[PDB]
């Protein structure tokens, strides 16, 4: 959610900033409800005037006939009633608009239609040369029987793997190494939350309104018939986020730094026939996600740090890497500045996203209504949110193995993953 | 599913071994529906026989007018579709009959009516005796700010906990001391598996068609509207044991023994009010499973075997826990046999259930076809499937808590758990 002031007082402006992610702001329709919005609001609260004064007379006379009086204030609270459903109506059509605006990008984002349009900002690590043809991480899964996609398909359905002995094991110490690093080296504080959430949670988050489609919903249970009507998390970033919906926080409890290891699920809906093989493109993969609930004034340097903290996971596992600077036609919904991280995947000849770092500016925190308060300067602003993960565990997966596979197929565990391995060198 | 030819043949010898369960079988309805079936079963595969003739006739006199004789294998047609459709409706009758019988009990198992029927068979630990008034694991949650029921109310709803620092921390490394504990020293194999599974998987392991109420369902993906009717696991157990769903299995591969941490979903219908405070009966629990398939001579002894190995977490963690032969009256649908491990929990004053460690005989391997065949006997049987918990992670730490708590409310972490919280001693 956008700034409903910058909307109404320069909306000109922001309509400029979002023609850069090639969004088209709808400012006359939006100047035309707020405009009749007026004229609706001044009528309700002349009727809400009028109705509470008349309840009044009531109470006045009843100590001193009060049947004419009465008659008077249920057809005046009928008028009153009718003129606040049909100004609520309006409200939600603002709202539909409203909630539906993506992120203002900040001035540092490079302007850009697509990914192609996307800027290398640094590169770490090269390539490894190979004395054989390159296996992919399906073709290693099947020779070690460790990746089993068609028992996945027999279980539920296509984009579901089973993971079998040592892969699920190496899959299970990336994201244990993961955690320990954000929690033991990089100030994180562990959690652990629910993978099933809310319609106000994913309102706070921005994947309601606008992409109720992306998700796995579930159905309400009849015994929570009202009050169930949930979403399985499609990453760590709703819930955690949302843990500070609702909250003043005090600005010296300021950076909150969360971390959390959880499945994540999506219905990866449209781009048909992307990634239809392996590991990159699942309906349910692990990700170690890192959120920052941060002051206004510190969230650029966040952006910087946990960055950093996602690229240190990529380098101590030697994992070859490029930082991109995502342009303003691919970022997010909810972005103001985005980096993805791309692992080199041998096999595919290139970088695959492993990671997307982002600065939510106040979007994410205007919804939660999540804020601080100085003690001292004794006023409340919103938080700034940022969200990065640290990292996708299945995409790692797919790196480690395709970077790390022997001639034979065996794959090298990465030094720094052998003690959670009882020191294991390779995998066959 | 119990034998069909055991159901044809004996029918009242079955009924009178499921009346222990306090189940009424309809031999009558059975009986009547299986003469109506033969009476069906003929006539349809007669009309079956004569069509498939008068199709040859027609192929036959194409070589040497088809027109009259194509009239009568038209008509033929309609009437075989019909007689099929009459069939198949019986057939359906009989299945929603037959797919909601529990299993025969085995003669081990002592009847009973309930719970208050079940036998204590072993004891193990002395309960604690504290010098202060014993906190709940509510209590000590909130005392160290890690347990967060409100977080998970505001997030999703009731039934939901956000864990929070170390105490997250700690309910991680449990998981990971039980999958070592199981991968090292028991014999079984690590498996990733979807937490999303299909209807052939529900009923494969026995939650359908009778338990669809204890599950959270997904509603279908619109670009997989015919394929996508899913639901979250309540148990690895489902998934693990349809591995070997339409699989004939070499007897030398058996036992296959598979091991899994998974979250566990569950509607959590009836019994209102029962363990509304705290992590006992939540919508969302983590549990390390063990799954066995062995050979139907095995099953008892794999029984045994499995139960110590659900023990032996409790032994190493040092919890005082009972093990109990479960009576026929408070048996799970699918078990023939079932012993419950229950852990000491110091505020409720009693042994709370923290494992259930079942024989199902071959009652899902029946419904999902999974057998086994000897290369030197050259002929297959059914498998026989076994289920235990070892353990269900949030009760663990419940137990935990409560029997580990310092006069102050630290938390003293078990010394087998130290080389998992880098040697900490205590939370706090
Ligand atoms: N369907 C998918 N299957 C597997 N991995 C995926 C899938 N979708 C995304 N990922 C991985 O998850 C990472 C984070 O996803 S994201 O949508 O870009 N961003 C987020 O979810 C943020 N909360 C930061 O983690 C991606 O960089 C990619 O590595
Ligand atoms: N709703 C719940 N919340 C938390 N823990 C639960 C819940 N339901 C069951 N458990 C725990 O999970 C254990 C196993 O559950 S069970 O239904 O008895 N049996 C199974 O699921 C079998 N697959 C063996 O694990 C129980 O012994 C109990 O310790
Ligand atoms: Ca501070
Ligand atoms: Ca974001
Ligand atoms: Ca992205
Ligand atoms: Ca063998
Ligand atoms: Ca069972
Ligand atoms: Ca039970």
């Amino acid at each position: 959610m956008l700034d409903p002031n910058l909307l109404r007082t320069e909306p000109d402006a922001v309509a400029e900033k979002l023609a850069r992610r090639g969004f088209k702001l709808d400012v006359d329709k939006l100047r035309a409800l707020e405009e009749r919005r007026k004229v609706l609001q001044v009528q309700t609260e002349n009727l809400q005037a009028e109705r509470n004064s008349r309840s009044k007379s009531i109470g006045q006379a009843k100590a001193r006939d009060i049947e004419p009086l009465r008659l008077e204030v249920n057809k005046l609270g009928e008028q009153l009633d009718a003129a606040k459903s049909e100004l609520e109506t309006l409200l939600a059509e603002i709202r539909d608009i409203a909630l539906a605006i993506p992120n203002i990008p900040h001035d540092d984002v490079p302007v850009g239609r697509d990914e192609n349009d996307n800027v290398e900002v640094s590169r770490w690590g090269t390539p490894r040369q190979f004395d054989f043809e390159v296996r992919d991480h399906v073709t290693l899964g099947e020779m070690h029987g460790g990746l089993d996609f068609a028992a996945a398909v027999k279980l539920t359905g296509s984009r579901f793997v089973v993971m079998k002995g040592q892969l699920a094991r190496l899959h299970r110490a990336l994201a244990q190494f993961m955690l320990d690093l954000h929690t033991e080296q990089h100030g994180y504080s562990e959690n652990y939350v629910p993978y099933l959430v809310n319609q106000d949670t994913l309102y706070g988050t921005g994947q309601l309104p606008k992409f109720a489609g992306d998700l796995f919903h579930t159905r309400p249970l009849e015994e929570e018939a009202d009050s169930s009507n949930y979403a399985l998390i499609p990453t760590a970033e709703v819930p955690l986020t949302n843990l500070v919906r609702d909250e003043i926080i005090d600005e010296d409890d300021l950076p909150i730094k969360m971390t959390a290891h959880t499945p994540c699920f999506r219905s990866e809906a449209g781009s048909y026939g992307r990634d239809t093989r392996g590991l990159i493109r699942m309906h349910q993969f692990d990700k170690v996600e890192m959120v920052q609930i941060v002051r206004p004034e510190d969230s650029m340097a966040a952006l910087e740090e946990m960055t950093g903290h996602a690229e240190k996971v990529l380098q101590l596992l030697g994992l070859p890497y490029r930082k991109v600077a995502l342009c303003t036609g691919d970022m997010g919904f909810s972005a103001c500045k985005t980096y993805d991280l791309e692992v080199w995947v041998p096999a595919q000849n290139t970088y695959r996203e492993i990671s997307s770092c982002s600065n939510v500016w106040d979007f994410q925190a205007r919804r939660m209504q999540a804020r601080c308060r100085s003690k001292s300067d004794k006023k409340t602003r919103l938080v700034h949110t940022l969200n990065g993960s640290g990292l996708a565990v299945g995409r790692t997966l797919v790196a480690l193995m395709e970077n790390y596979q022997q001639a034979d197929g065996r794959i090298e565990i990465p030094e720094v993953l052998r003690p959670y391995m009882r020191g294991l060198e390779y995998i066959g």
